C-alpha cells in the first residue's frame, strides 16, 4: 500500500548524514583545565520544500594531552545557505568563506565580525570559481595575507555583426564551441589559478603555467616562494574525469613572479592529492602507474623538499599484504592527514567488505590496522590535528555516528580508545551477514587462479517461513559495496525483502590482481559469478525459490539485462537505471570513448578507425544479442540530460521488448542527469521501483 | 572630498549591534565543574551586497552557583538567513523556527535533525503570520505537546462576474477595502490565535475572543487550561499603533474548548507586556492610565491568579524618587524577567540621559538601581534565567559590548560583578559630557515650574581653534537620547564638528510633570528651549559662532523649521528628513489624526469636525507662517511611501522657498516609507547630509 | 545534410580538387546514426536492406553501413573545415560531426567549429542564419 | 501543416478543428494536502 511505504520511506530518510569536520585552538583556563572546540557540518533531506539542507553545529572536549576527560555539545543546529567552499586559517583566528548569494562574494570573518567581503563578479578578472572536489581549492598563506583558488578563464568579448551602436569585440565569435570535461562539468573547460591579497584587495593570475595543462588542489610552497598544484593534459581533447583516476597528470612548482614551471615527478602516469607535512619538509601523494582501468590500485610517493629525492613508501599489493591490508583504493587524502611528528600517515581503505583505518610510517614502511578485529563496519577519518582524530562510523543497521579519539604513540597504534560525540538509535530488524564464495573450476582462468569474492546479506530478525529475495549487483565495474548506512537496502529490508548485495571478482579492495583479471571478459564471467552467488544462497538460507528480484544502475543494469536475458526462468521483475545496452553505439557518443575499448579488450589509441573485428567483439558482449529471449517484467528509469551513458541505450531496450508484448513500463526524467540525485527525482523513482517489486512479487 | 567620507563611513559602519541572546540548560561533568552555553544574535550593514545580515554566536561559562569562574567563545559565526521567529522550550531540548524560504514554514529541531516542519500555507487555515514586536508571538506548551501563534484572518474567496468556468466564491467583492493598522502595518487587518499540535499536526483558529478585539501577545495559562493574551480595541476604526502606547486595550483569558472570554482588567486604560511567574501562580504588567499622549509614564501591576486580587507595585513618578528613580519609560518588558525566588523583577528604563537597570521587589515595593553612579552610560538587559542576567553596554565613544552577571541576594543588588563575554576598541578621539539647563524666569509656566532639561555634548578630543557645531533635536516630541552608540554624530565628530544634542522639556525620562508640560504649547517653548541651549553652549564652550548647522526628523524637522524661520541670522544651513510643515493639512492624512489634536491643545473625539477656531489654531502653530523669513540653504529628504507623514508636506515648503530663488536641494525616494531604513537609501541620504554640510561649512 | 555526406565523400575521395568546404549537419557514420535518429527506416533503406520492426544488429547489415560512410576516408582530408551544428537535432544528432571533428583535429588541419544550443535541424532563427551564412561567405573569401 | 486544420460547416454553424488529446492529472506522493 503506497501510503505505508511513503510514511516507511520519511522515517527512513529523516535520518541526517555528516560531511565534515574541522578542529579549533586549544585553550587554557586559569585552573588549568585544557579544551578545544569541533566543528561539524550534517545534511539532510527535507520533504516538505524538496532540498537537501545543510546546518552547521559545534562540540567541546575537555582532555589532558593524552586522554580525552570530556566530551559535550555547544548549542543547538544552525542553518546555513549559499556556502560554496569554507577554511579556516593556519592559526584558527579567521575564517575564509565563499558564497553565492546571482553573484559570487569572498568574505573574511574574525571573532563577531564580518572583516571583509569581496564582489568578485564586479572585478572582471576571470570566471565562475571551481567548487568542485577535482580542481577546486581554497588555501591560505602562512603569513595569512594571501588567498588561493582556481577560477574559469576570462573569455574575450564577442558581438553579432548586425549590432547597433551609440550614436573592442570580436564580430561572429560568440557561437565558437569551447568544450568541457564531461559528466557534471558543464561550462568547466580552463581553470586558472587565483590569488587575492586581503589588505589590498587586488587579483592576480598567475603566468607559467604550461599552455596544455589544467592545474588544480594547488597549496603554497614553503616559505610562501611559490605555489604547488597538480597539472591536468587537456590534449588532443579531454576524457571524462569522474570517478576516473586514470587521467594523465603531473605535479608542478612555481614562483610567485613571472617564471618557468618546475616538474616535481614522472609525466608519464597519474598522480593526485598531495600534502605539506606539519614541518614544511616533505610531501606525499598518490600515483597510479597504469591508464588501462578506471580505477586500481595505488602507490604512496614521498618527495623531499630539500634533498630532491623520491621514494615509494607503500606499493601495489598483488593480493594480499598480511591479514589486514589489500591496498590503497582511495583517491582523496584527508586535508590533515599528517601526525605532530611528521612521520605518520593516517588514512582509510576498502578491505574486503568492509572500510577501516590504516597507519603508515614514512620511515620503515610498516602499515598498521587500528580497527581490525571485530564484526566489522564502515569508519571514514575527517581531520587529525595534534594528534586528535574524528571519525564517522556506520553500519547496515546503524545511521552514521560521530567519535573522536587520540592516536597512541609509536607502535602501540591497536590500542585507541574512542569517546562518543553523536550517536544513533539502532534498527533491531535488520541483521547483516557476511558470505565468502569460491568460484567453480571452469568458470577459472589460468593467469589467476584461486581468486574468490563475497556477498553481504540483509534480512529481518525474528522471522515465524520462505521469504523473496532481491539481488544487487554495484556499478563500476571497479567499485564495491561495503558495510556501510544504506537507505533502501535498509527499506527493503523493513518492508519483508532479503537484499544480498554482490561483489563479483573485479571489485576494489580484494587485490590487482581481481582489478586486472575482469578487463577483456566482461559478459560471462561476472554473470556467471551473480548467477553462482544467487544459486549457492538459494539453496543454503532456504528462500522462496519462486520470488526472486534484480536490481541495478549503470553498469549492473547491464548485468541485470544480460541475466534475464540467458536465465529467463529464474527472476520474476526487473528494476534498471540508465544500463548500458549496446557497447557499439555507445562508444561514439559518451564522454569516456576508452572505457568500452578497454572493457572490449582492445587499446584505446587516438585517432582510432571502426573495424570491423572491434565492431564485431563489441556486438557479441552486449545483451541487445539475447533481446529475442526477454520474458520478466521490466522497469526503466532513464536522464535525458545524461552525458555518461546516453539514455537512447535504454530506448533501443525498450523497443525491441515492447514490439513482442512484453510488460515494460518507461519513466523519462527530462533533467536529471546521471545518478538522479534530485529529491524529488529521486524519492519518486525509489517509490516506484518499491511499488513495482511489491505488486509482481 | 568624497572618498574619504565614503572610508570613514564604512569604517563606522563595520561595527555589528546585537539584537537577543538565550540561555541554554545546565551541565554537570564527572569532575564536579558546571557550566551552561549562552546564544546571541548579532546584525551588521553588508555595503558590498547592501542588505542587514544576521548571524548567530555561542558562548561557554562555568560557574559555581554564585559566581562565575570562567567564560570563553565556543566556536565561529554562522550567518543565517530567512528566520522570522524562533523560541527554545521550556527545557531546552527543543527548538522552533520560523522560516520563510515564498511559503513559510514551523520547524521543531532537535539535537542533530530537524524533527518536524510543517508547510502552513498548504494547510490554508489562515493567513501570513504575524512576525512584528506588537501582535507577534510564539510560544510552547508546558507540556512541550503544542505550539500557539498569531496570524493574520482568513478571507472568503471572490471572483469576478465575467469569469469563465469549466464546460463557491462571491462575485464582485474582490476590490472590498479591509482597513490595516498604520504605518509599517500594511496588509494586517485582524489576526487570530492558532494553536499547532505537534504529534498529529492539525491547526486549529481559537473561538471566544470578542468580535471587536485584535489579540496578540498570547502564552498558555497555568496548568494549559487556556491562553491569555492581550486585545486591542479596533472600533469604529483603527489607529496608528507603532511607538504609541496611548491604545484602548485589555487582558483576557479563554479557555481552549469553545467558552466566554473573561476578563482579568480594567477597560478603560492601557496595558501590556505581561508575564508569568516562574513558579506559575502570579503575573506582572504595564499599565498607562490616559490616553492624550503617545507616550508617558506608565505603571506596574501585578494580578495574583488564585486570589484574583490586583495591585499597584511601581506607581507614577511626577518630578523623581529618591536621587536613582524617574519613572517606567518603556513599552516592553524581556522575555525572561523574574527572578528565580519569584520575589523580584528586573528591568531597565531611562534616568535623565542614561539608561539604566533597576530591581523591583513585588512584596515591598522599592526600587534598587543596579548601575548607579559613574559616568554614565547606557545598559539593556536581553535575559536572566536562574538569576543570570545577560546585557548589552555601550557609550558614545565605545560600540556595544556583551556582558554577564549573577543578581545578588535581596538587599545587595548594588554589588553585581560584570564579566566581559565580547569587548570592543573604543574611539579615544571622541569627548562626551553632559550639560544641565535651567530655563529663564519668562519661559515658566506656573502650572509647572522648576523644570529644567539637558544636553549631550560631543567633541574631539586633543583639540589645537574655533569649531563648527551641529545642533540636533529629537522627534517625538515624548522621546530621548541616551548616552548610547550612535553612528551618524560620531562620523560628524570625527570630521571635525561638535556635535549638541538636545532634550528639551517634554522628553522621557524626566517625569510626569515634563511630560505634561509640553502638550498645547508647541511651537514657542521648545524653540525657545533649544535656541537657550544654542546660546548658552556658544557662550560658555567658546565655539565659532560664524559656523552653526541644524538637523532634524519629523518633529525634529518641524522644530528646524521654526528655528531657520524666527531666527533667520544664526544657522547657516539645514538638513531634514519627512518634516512636519502644516498641521491642519496634514490632519485629514495622517494615520493618527489624534496625534494633532492633542499637540493643539483639544481633546480628540471620533466624529470630529472641522471648527473655524481649531483650524486658527492649527495653523497658527505652524512653520509655513515663517516661510518668507527663511534665508538658509536647504536640504530636504522625503519618502514616498510614507503613511506617518504625508510626504507633501515637505513639498509645500518646497514650493514656497523656490519661488522666493532660496538655495534648496530636495532628494525624493519612492519606495522608502519613513526611516529610510533601506541599507542603499540611509547611506546614500546620510553621505549627502555629511557633503552638504562640509560644503557649506 | 545528406550536401554534407556527399561533400565529405568528395573532399575524402578527391583530396586534390577543392580548397574549401562549409557544412551543416551531415551525416557521418550510419552504423551509429541508426540507433540515434527519429527515422531508423532511412538507413536501413539507403544501404540497400529492407526496414522491419524488431529488426537486430548483424554483422553483415553493420559492416555494409561501415563502408558506406564517409569518415573511412578521414585520414586523407586534406581541405580547410568548417563545421555548423545545432545541439537540439533530432533528425540528424550532432555527435556525427563530432566524431568528424575530433579525427580531423587530431592530425592537425585546420577545421572550425561552431555550436548552436538552441537551433534544433534547419539553423531557421533568424540571428543563427544571419550568423551562419556571414561566417560561410568569410570563410569562403578568406581561403578562396 | 501536417495535420493542423480548420474548417466550416456548411450552414455555418460549426466549427472543426485538431487538438491534443487530454492527459490524466498525476500528483507526487509526498504533496500536502488542505486540512
Amino acid at each position: 500500500e503506497p501510503e505505508e511505504a511513503a510514511a516507511l520511506y520519511r522515517g527512513l530518510s529523516r535520518q541526517p548524514a555528516l560531511s565534515a569536520a574541522c578542529l579549533g585552538p586549544e585553550v587554557t583556563t586559569q585552573y588549568g583545565g585544557r579544551y578545544r572546540t569541533v566543528h561539524t557540518e550534517w545534511t539532510q533531506r527535507d520533504l516538505e520544500r524538496m532540498e537537501n539542507i545543510r546546518f552547521c553545529r559545534q562540540y567541546l572536549v575537555f582532555h589532558d594531552g593524552d586522554s580525552v576527560v570530556f566530551a559535550g555539545p555547544a548549542g543547538n543546529s544552525v542553518e546555513t545557505r549559499g556556502e560554496l567552499l569554507s577554511r579556516e586559517s593556519p592559526s584558527g583566528t579567521m575564517k575564509a568563506v565563499l558564497r553565492k548569494a546571482e553573484k559570487q562574494f569572498l568574505e573574511v570573518w574574525e571573532k563577531n565580525r564580518k572583516l571583509k567581503s569581496f564582489n568578485l563578479s564586479a572585478l572582471e578578472k576571470h570566471g565562475p570559481v571551481y567548487e568542485d572536489d577535482c580542481f577546486g581549492c581554497l588555501s591560505w598563506s602562512h603569513s595569512e595575507t594571501h588567498l588561493l583558488y582556481v577560477a574559469d578563464k576570462k573569455r574575450p568579448k564577442a558581438e553579432s555583426f548586425f549590432q547597433t551602436k551609440a550614436l573592442q569585440a570580436i564580430k561572429g565569435d560568440q557561437f565558437l564551441f569551447y568544450e568541457d570535461w564531461g559528466e557534471n562539468m558543464v561550462s568547466k573547460s580552463t581553470p586558472v589559478l587565483c590569488v587575492l591579497d586581503i589588505e589590498s584587495g587586488n587579483i592576480s593570475v598567475l603566468e607559467g603555467v604550461p599552455e596544455s595543462v589544467s592545474p588544480g588542489q594547488a597549496f603554497w610552497a614553503p616559505g610562501d616562494t611559490g605555489v604547488v598544484f597538480v597539472g591536468w593534459w587537456h590534449e588532443p581533447f579531454r576524457l571524462g574525469i569522474r570517478f576516473c583516476t586514470n587521467r594523465r597528470s603531473a605535479l608542478y612548482y612555481v614562483d610567485l613572479t613571472g617564471g618557468k614551471c618546475e616538474l616535481l615527478s614522472d609525466e608519464s602516469v597519474a598522480v593526485t592529492s598531495p600534502r605539506l607535512s606539519p614541518d614544511q619538509c616533505r610531501i606525499v601523494y598518490l600515483r597510479f602507474p597504469s591508464l588501462v582501468p578506471h580505477q586500481q590500485c595505488g602507490q604512496l610517493c614521498l618527495y623531499d623538499w630539500y634533498t630532491r629525492v623520491t621514494s615509494v613508501v607503500v606499493d601495489i599489493v598483488p593480493r594480499q599484504l598480511g591479514e589486514d591490508f589489500s591496498g590503497i583504493y582511495c583517491s582523496l587524502l584527508p586535508l590533515g592527514c599528517w601526525s605532530a611528528d611528521s612521520q605518520r600517515v593516517v588514512f582509510d581503505s576498502p578491505q574486503r567488505s568492509r572500510q577501516d583505518l590504516f597507519a603508515v610510517d614514512t620511515q620503515m614502511g610498516s602499515v598498521t590496522s587500528l580497527t581490525a578485529g571485530g564484526s566489522g563496519g564502515s569508519w571514514k577519518l575527517l581531520t587529525i590535528d595534534r594528534d586528535l582524530m574524528v571519525v564517522q562510523f556506520s553500519t547496515p543497521s546503524v545511521p552514521p555516528s560521530l567519535k573522536v579519539g587520540f592516536l597512541p604513540p609509536a607502535g602501540k597504534e591497536q590500542a585507541v580508545s574512542w569517546v562518543s560525540l553523536e550517536e544513533a538509535e539502532p534498527f533491531p530488524d535488520i541483521s547483516w551477514s557476511i558470505r565468502v564464495l569460491q568460484p567453480p573450476p571452469q568458470q577459472e582462468h589460468v593467469q589467476y587462479a584461486g581468486l574468490d569474492f563475497e556477498a553481504i546479506l540483509l534480512q529481518p530478525s525474528n522471522s515465524p517461513t520462505q521469504v523473496p529475495m532481491v539481488v544487487m549487483p554495484h556499478g563500476g565495474p571497479h567499485s564495491s559495496f561495503v558495510t556501510a548506512w544504506m537507505l533502501f537496502p535498509a527499506m527493503l529490508c523493513k518492508m519483508g525483502f532479503a537484499v544480498l548485495l554482490v561483489n563479483y571478482r573485479g571489485s576494489t579492495g580484494f587485490g590487482q590482481d581481481s582489478i586486472l583479471s575482469l578487463p577483456g571478459n566482461v559478459g560471462h564471467q561476472d554473470v556467471k559469478d551473480v548467477q553462482f552467488a544467487v544459486e549457492q544462497v538459494l539453496q543454503e538460507e532456504h528462500f522462496d525459490a519462486g520470488r526472486v528480484a534484480l536490481m541495478g544502475g549503470s553498469h549492473g543494469g547491464f548485468l541485470s539485462c544480460h541475466l534475464i536475458g540467458q536465465y529467463p526462468e529464474t527472476y520474476s521483475a526487473c528494476v534498471v537505471r540508465n544500463p548500458v545496452i549496446n557497447i557499439a553505439s555507445m562508444m561514439g557518443s559518451t564522454d569516456i570513448p576508452d572505457w568500452c575499448m578497454v572493457e572490449a579488450g582492445f587499446s584505446y589509441s587516438s585517432d582510432c578507425l571502426p573495424d570491423l573485428s572491434v565492431w564485431a567483439a563489441m556486438l557479441d558482449k552486449s545483451p541487445i544479442k539475447y533481446a529475442p529471449q526477454v520474458k520478466t517484467p521490466l522497469l526503466l528509469m532513464l536522464g535525458q540530460e545524461d552525458r555518461r551513458v546516453p539514455f537512447k541505450q535504454g530506448m533501443e531496450y525498450y523497443r525491441v521488448l515492447k514490439a513482442r508484448n512484453v510488460p515494460v513500463r518507461l519513466l523519462l526524467y527530462p533533467k536529471s542527469t546521471h545518478a538522479l540525485s534530485e529529491v524529488e527525482v529521486e524519492s519518486d523513482s525509489f517509490m516506484n521501483a518499491v511499488l513495482w517489486l511489491c505488486t509482481h512479487l
